[PDB]
């Protein structure tokens, strides 16, 4: 069937396509059904909806669809109707337990950015993988096939770093400093993180109060290319678009199998071409991975991940118990991470972890002899020669090289909570303290979140006070503070 | 959030609920995000889609949702973010091959029907079910969850018969011929068949061609109640409202777990108070049931299933390779079935297959001595007191019970397929055949069909016609013509 693109004022959260009820029955097209529009070369695929709003010889395209094709309102296009895609079949049987061929991975993830696979074969695709599982050659391949179907960036400069945190952890804000200390060192570091979600806070949501987030991937190379290191949000770019796609199916079920999830994280940096890769891996109760002996073992997988893909890799094990530094929330985080930058001295959990994952980082480029990465690292922050590199990354975003950190705004809205008892605070809850930064509004609002005075092992007196919850609402603040009551995150004894 | 609801002309086959830009940044509310819509007793769970359709201080709510709910327009509702359902969390433990515990399982069922849980879990759980399967405890709960959770008739007349057929056969009208001499016993079978998804036709598509078939439950016993039996439509009511939603996602991606499956089809009949239900296994190639042995294990399990619901379950074992009959599609099936039940005569699968069962039937309804029902229900069609029978059924259901049979209308456009050869006919593919029909137009057109000339094990000289091709229009025809060709439905040895 041939008809007129018409463009659709609506965000789905899926390509969505309207059609006649009249021309819809010639086609004998029903509700939620799959159709193929084309034109020339490009096409795209689409669920069905149908409508009276357009009328016969019209297809209604939402602007979802606009983001990754271009279609022209007033364009003709040729509506088809879609056969269950070939690509099912190899999802079960991988439900089945069997392994998978590569090429019958590529197919299964080249459904997936194409959109012929939908949330029901996704979330099965997902629910397979954790049930039954990915052996290593299935990951790497799945991890090579990821990358190549989105957009790939190549960089003149050599060698290129990365540094990956799986998270877990609020307020991890390190990566901030780390990146402006290992360019210092001249090393190449493009990083790209993502907004949160699910967290109160996100590197990109972090970097957007001082910096513009967004980027071009070829404006992102410019960057690069004379900066040495960005601070870009990966969401914009097409990189590991299967990866964003298969999360959606992750968060809900609340399940993340760690096969896709290796090959998720290293999906993007080899896209980018980084070279040499450090992996975090925040361990503690509250945090993704529990154990130090679940972490040596990811540990483990991540760097075989690299050999298969011929990158180098090494991974740090770190302590995720508590939330780093005394900030919670995108606002409050920055002015955290930008005045260590700038002063130099700074919380000691944000510290000495971002100079020893940078040092870990400059070992690793060949700037700093083995066993002196830390050092190195301590003394570029100190120097303010770190702090340079930052402003040079800030101004090649667009940020104002000339802010300063007190200027930022926090929440005008503040509750503060004092302990209960005289003692020693024995543990902090990082659910808790996220989930009750978000009700305070995070990270919607920056200037909400929340201020922590103590950390573990802290003695603590009566009347003493824990953290103070910053909301941009009042009506917000009631909420988080109710949250917060509840709760009671920090545990003196 | 209050807000006026606002009914927009379109049905996206999900309760879509639409909202401002503006509103929604207020709200954090982002694109398929689940909110919950309510206003007095009245709630509604529906997936956010960002639309500049509605204006500020308005929600829209596409017409899937008057569908259960009595909201008008203009209405003032108030519009809360749902969280996650409770529920995932069982959906989790299916996951890991934990067994269900009663609670749990019903727990999934409310939110299914509900509509708290999406395409991404329900997915989750019927893959879990088919990767993990379903115990027997669990069927039971599963079943009498879903029938407990809908609308249930309590019918007056006792004791109550009911027939259905796992089908996947082709042509099988012989439910038709079941009911009415069934009936005419003085026995109660009320069935409530549905449309045909992926076959050719349905039963009620079959009785719609003579008869209106879309009725209220309070409609529906008062016509068993004077009539004794109906042959009505399934989805008009709202029966086990969770089969057809978790019929969608196993549809979707090719599959079907037996518990899920005996759940499903036994569940419709819980809620209608069948206490004598007669299962159907039509076993053979190209029929769900592929072998007498797979046949038989089901059967062991649906008379199980049974006895836990409080109903005498009893199952047979038929062929089913062939095409019933010689008619395939909706005009041709009524005519076929119709044409026996006054004539008392009429071909050999049909009303064999169709007298054996309804004397299973008869003898479990007590009407006859063991052994003696097939016999029964050959002089109850023989004697006319069938087809008196089906007239009331049609009377009530609003149709002539004076058309004639050779009356009703078939496709104007055919084509006729010869014997390329001679010989004897050694197979007919159902799936072949029915692909046929289907491309013709059935079941959307009553007129598009197949006509069969042939059984299998005829000889046939060449130059003998094979089946013959009813198309309401050309372009339709020619298509399955094509299909036709390159099919092959019919072998000859």
């Amino acid at each position: 069937m041939k008809a007129k693109i018409r463009i659709l004022d609506m965000f789905s959260g899926r390509y969505t396509v309207l059609i006649n009820e009249e021309d819809a029955k010639e086609a004998k097209l029903h509700p939620d059904d799959l159709v193929k529009i084309e034109a020339g070369k490009k096409a795209v695929y689409g669920s069905v909806a149908l409508s009276n709003l357009v009328g016969k010889g019209e297809v209604g395209i939402s602007r979802d669809v606009l983001d990754l094709h271009n279609f022209s309102e007033g364009e003709t296009v040729s509506v088809i109707p879609a056969g269950t895609p070939e690509s099912v079949r190899y999802i079960k049987k991988k439900m089945h337990g069997e392994k998978l061929r590569k090429v019958e991975i590529e197919a299964i993830v080249r459904d997936i950015v194409d959109r012929k696979l939908r949330d029901i074969e996704i979330s099965s695709f997902v629910t397979a993988l954790e049930i039954n599982g990915l052996d290593m050659d299935e990951i790497a391949a799945l991890t090579i096939a990821m990358a190549e179907t989105g957009d790939m960036l190549d960089i003149d400069r050599k060698p290129i770093m990365d540094v990956h945190s799986i998270g877990g952890v609020p307020g991890n804000k390190t990566n901030i400093l780390v990146v402006p200390i290992v360019a210092a060192a001249g090393l190449t570091i493009p990083k790209t993180s993502s907004r949160a979600i699910t967290s109160a806070a996100g590197t990109a949501d972090v970097v957007e109060v001082f910096a513009d987030v967004s980027f071009s991937l070829d404006e992102i190379k410019r960057i690069v290319e004379k900066v040495g290191a960005c601070l870009v949000w990966g969401g914009a770019l097409n990189l590991a678009p299967a990866d964003d796609i298969t999360i959606k199916a992750e968060r809900a079920l609340s399940i993340d199998p760690t096969g896709l999830m290796l090959a998720s994280i290293m999906s993007k940096k080899y896209a980018m071409g980084s070279q040499y890769v450090l992996i975090d891996i925040p361990t503690g109760k509250g945090v993704k991975v529990e154990t130090v002996e679940e972490a040596r073992s990811l540990a483990r997988d991540f760097i075989e991940l690299g050999k298969r893909l011929g990158q180098y890799v090494e991974v740090a094990i770190t302590y995720g118990g508590q939330p780093i530094g005394h900030t919670v929330g995108p606002a409050l985080e920055a002015r955290e991470a930008l005045s260590a930058l700038m002063t130099g001295k700074g919380p000691g959990s944000l510290i000495e972890k971002a100079t020893g994952l940078a040092g870990i980082l400059l070992e690793m480029g060949g700037v700093a002899p083995a066993g002196t990465g830390k050092k190195m690292a301590k003394e570029i922050l100190e120097s303010g020669k770190a702090w340079e590199k930052m402003k040079e990354i800030i101004e090649a975003q667009g940020g104002d090289p000339n802010i300063k950190p007190e200027e930022i705004p926090i929440g005008d809205k503040t509750y503060t909570f004092t302990a209960a008892t005289s003692g020693y605070v024995t543990a902090i809850d990082n659910r808790a303290i996220t989930a009750i930064a978000r009700a305070a509004g995070a990270p919607e609002d920056k200037g909400a979140g929340i201020e922590l005075y103590v950390k573990v092992g802290e003695k603590v007196k009566e009347g003493d006070p824990l953290f103070t919850i910053h909301a941009e609402h009042e009506a917000r603040l009631d909420q988080a503070i109710v949250l917060a009551r509840r709760t009671e995150p920090i545990r003196i004894e």
